[PDB]
């Protein structure tokens, strides 16, 4: 059910001068990219990798741009969303593949819708797990959706170089167990970060395991962080106004290729009812929702994961 | 039409602790796995990759083991069919990959056809440049073929781990310049070169560019070897009388699968008689001639080896 590491193939594909992706791919037939999230890794697919690959599929997990063996240049506009979708554009033509269906959770959601919009023609399909896509509102900028939902202080946490990078990286182990729980697991509260002056101000100092992960999970994501640690993954929060003007240029236009949105029931900061009027500009929008699932989607019901992927991608 | 290595998909497996491969990928569809020969690269197969890609293959251009950014073990051993063949199949499995179609020119013509008799559910089809498939005799030593062919007296000064090595890497230029020619720029004889003591004794010092390559791709095969030299190629030299034994235990079975020669009139160390009884032993055979064509088939002939291939790949 899951994949170890050093039994994978590793590839890298360099992008531009700077930058090279790093995936791990398995299994022949159509070209099947994941988009990871903040803050994780191509393994966060580990039980999607051999389903998928298994039911007749080649998968391409990614690194994205700012994790474990990608490339993480250090200025935030190189993880805006048009730079980082050009580069997942030249990935595809480096390894000579017209098309990909892309899946996504998190920020690798937000990726693969934008490059559904942008991309059509290289997108076969594209599937996300709990990020669903709104239209860009031309009135409201970026800095009034927070006033309007409190939930994403954190994000304004994320803001200021440097400081959310040292909370993060002083301690990798406590990071990753706080993190990746289960919603009933929680010791998190994304809601008073910046006046607490931290993430993990008063959150236990030795977490325990959650029922979700194994330690020598958590340690391969440790072993990953080292490596460029926070700077790169937060850069993707850093770019609200510059994805916004972007997301502006394409009003008019909307997704007419096969797609896929996922909810997941206890995800508290991407909500099953942020999706609900998808319809409205994606018409033929096909639809799974899991139970009992928080944000670690993956991780935390992949059964359900598998199943929902591999039935839409075998039909549409 | 060729491929720049900086612009490729590079591709990794480790297949044992000591070992791991390196390839180039591009394009997507049926896995297709190119294996070349000895002092070559996966960039010998420069001008197929891009051809292949795009008549709708996913093309694996291998570095063979010994070779490029593929490990290079010092012992001997490592380098005998059956040890090389056996992590062929470890490749394919860590990739995924239940089969793939093989295509090989020299030394990786001679794995080919070992995977395709040893490894038949692994190979969809087979192909070899200039490399003939010959049952292995019960009764004659491999020392004792070479006593009925002068030509084949190279081969005498390649046993000697060392001696040769010396010769070919004291200067990468020269040895390249001297080997990839057109059969008539030849500036070499392999009739008697133990005795007069080197391959190089009597050819130019600093040989012209032969017509079939540029300065440039000449560099990039001087900077390949750097990494390891011609230890690790020459080995596969050095396995006569364990390849020959492994042989004589499938002297039963044939090829059953789709099989294609391919024959080179000017290869005047794989001769195109050496092939002329192969439809004996496999009788559905295809069969290619590539007139006017010396050793180094690929980069001598590319557009008519590209016809061949594609025309054969879409029919069996
Ligand atoms: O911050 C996250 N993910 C949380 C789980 C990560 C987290 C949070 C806190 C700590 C660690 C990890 N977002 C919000 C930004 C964007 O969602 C959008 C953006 C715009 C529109 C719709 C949705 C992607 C997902
Ligand atoms: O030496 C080569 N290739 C020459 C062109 C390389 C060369 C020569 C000289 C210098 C550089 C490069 N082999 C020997 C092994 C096998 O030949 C056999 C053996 C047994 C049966 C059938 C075929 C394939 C061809």
């Amino acid at each position: 059910t899951s994949c170890n590491p050093s039994d994978m193939s590793h590839g890298y594909v360099t992008v531009k001068p700077r930058v090279r992706l790093h995936f791990v791919e398995l299994g022949s037939g159509p070209a099947v990219c994941l988009c990871h999230g903040f803050p994780e890794s191509w393994y966060s697919w580990r039980y999607q990798i051999p389903a998928l690959a298994q039911a007749g599929y080649r998968v391409l997990a990614m690194d994205m741009k700012g994790y474990g063996e990608s490339s993480a240049p250090p200025e935030i506009e190189e993880y805006c969303m048009e730079v980082l979708c050009k580069e997942m554009v030249t990935f595809l033509d480096k390894l000579g593949l017209s098309q990909a269906v892309f899946i996504g959770h998190d920020w690798g959601g937000m990726l693969v819708w934008y490059m559904a919009l942008f991309y059509p023609e290289r997108v076969r399909a594209v599937a996300s797990l709990n990020t669903p896509f709104i239209p860009a509102n031309p009135n409201m900028s970026p800095l009034e959706s927070i006033k309007a939902n409190p939930v994403f202080d954190y994000q304004l946490y994320f803001q200021e170089p440097g400081v959310a990078e040292a909370e993060l990286e002083q301690n990798l182990s406590r990071t990753f167990k706080s993190l990746f729980r289960a919603s009933d697991e929680s010791v998190l509260s994304m809601h008073k970060v910046c006046e607490a002056g931290g993430l993990f101000v008063n959150s236990p100092e030795e977490p325990s395991l959650s029922r979700m992960v194994t330690e020598e999970e958590i340690q391969f994501y440790v072993q990953q962080f080292k490596k460029s640690g926070f700077r790169g993954p937060l850069n993707w929060y850093r770019n609200m106004e510059r994805n916004w003007k972007w997301a502006c240029k394409s009003l008019g236009r909307k997704i007419l290729i096969p797609a896929l949105m996922v909810t997941a029931e206890k995800d508290f900061v991407l909500v099953p009812q942020m999706s609900q009027h998808m319809e409205d500009w994606i018409p033929h929008l096909k639809r799974g929702h899991i139970e009992d699932c928080g944000h670690w989607t993956q991780m935390d019901k992949p059964t359900e994961v598998n199943q929902i992927l591999i039935k839409w991608l075998d039909s549409d």
